[PDB]
């Protein structure tokens, strides 16, 4: 089960299957191998690759949703990689799956989130947004997302739920970076508004080691490599 | 069942009940609605926001790829909307689901595809890749977005698929807009190369009329409205 970390943050506990399978399957990379500068880059494509790994997110998360009382009535993915995990959920739910987008890549009329300031050290967040009227008046969204780092779209999330006159059930994310404090931060955040907002993540990154590197090692090529370059290493 | 609309291009007989489900539950939007230059907008959230149109596409591609033989190895879905309906099918047929995304979205080793020139007009293609060896040797891989529009993607796609000594073994659309004949100029570029291809949709755009616009009628305000116009339309 879920033990509370810190307050209204909970983590799946280590001794789960899910959690051994999620520590097992997940795999990283450093900056020489990722498109991003951050000292371990987590792939979802390790968890998406992964069909065990996939039918059992799929699985208990499922279980965990019909099990609660009251239902959610919808799910609420992040661009892009939480549209790979909130399908699979809803469509068993048979619950709607709305979709937090940017406005240049939303229909309809939308609604835009209200980001708060960078604490210096640059990295500007996102204005992030939803159809108005995808989500009703009292309804119970569940917000889904692979990683939580800096809950900087999160809290968009959260902003957008508010604005809709709507509830935020919880928000789930596969796997979180609790160097970060995204939990603590939205927590305590303009006088603690948000203090309510439940957290909860499958596996930590604390559990993610040198094991689940995927760098090629001593590899001393380019990272990206063109199609023609790739044929003609092999007889056709 | 299917119908061949043009060599190597088939088309959801307009009779069975997922082409009527999409055609009732599909939603486009006009240029004042919408974030892209385009006289239909289609918006994929009318069908993830659909549970019974969701579920409908779910269970007909399941089955699809269960009968077939031999059985699919691989789903490669587009980023990012191929992501909503790539996962779920995966997941029952127990294959991998593989991303296609740019350089900078992708991890570990990618290989790039390598697009054609743009015939005027603007409208500048995409890089696309994939992490190398994510598909193995004589690996059948469906390639699924959710709009066939002009091609430019699913051309990375089958680059890829072929760069990788594996076989395409269909591109799977939920829409297609016929008018911009993807399937035909596919077909016959470059010596006809890809005329193998197959190509499967489930509804053409020609089957969207006016009573699927979601343009909001008499509308005279803002498109994208922010978070504190809209909390302050009611009270808390």
């Amino acid at each position: 089960p879920f033990k509370e970390v810190s307050p209204n943050s909970f983590l799946l506990d280590d001794s789960h299957a899910l959690s051994q399978l999620l520590k097992k399957s997940y795999r990283w990379y450093s900056p020489v191998f990722s498109p991003r500068n951050v000292p371990r880059f987590a792939d979802v494509s390790s968890i998406t690759e992964s069909p065990e790994t996939l039918k059992a997110i799929r699985d208990f998360l499922v279980q965990r949703y019909r099990a609660m009382s009251p239902a959610p009535t919808h799910i609420l993915g992040f661009d892009a990689r939480g549209f790979l995990f909130g399908p699979m959920i809803a469509v068993e739910l048979e619950i709607p799956f709305v979709l937090m987008r940017k406005a240049d890549k939303n229909a309809g009329l939308l609604i835009r989130s209200e980001p708060y300031e960078k604490e210096y050290k640059e990295a500007a967040p996102e204005v992030m947004t939803i159809r108005y009227g995808s989500i009703g008046k009292g309804s119970r969204v569940v917000l889904i997302d692979d990683v939580l780092a800096t809950g900087g779209t999160a809290l968009s999330g959260l902003q957008l739920v508010e604005a809709s006159d709507a509830v935020v059930v919880e928000m789930v994310s596969i796997l979180s970076i609790p160097f970060l404090k995204a939990a603590e931060k939205i927590h305590s955040t303009a006088n603690s508004r948000y203090k309510d907002i439940k957290f909860i993540s499958l596996l930590s990154d604390d559990a993610l080691t040198e094991e689940n590197c995927g760098d090629s090692k001593n590899y001393t090529g380019p990272r990206v490599l063109s199609c023609g370059d790739v044929l003609a290493e092999h007889p056709h």
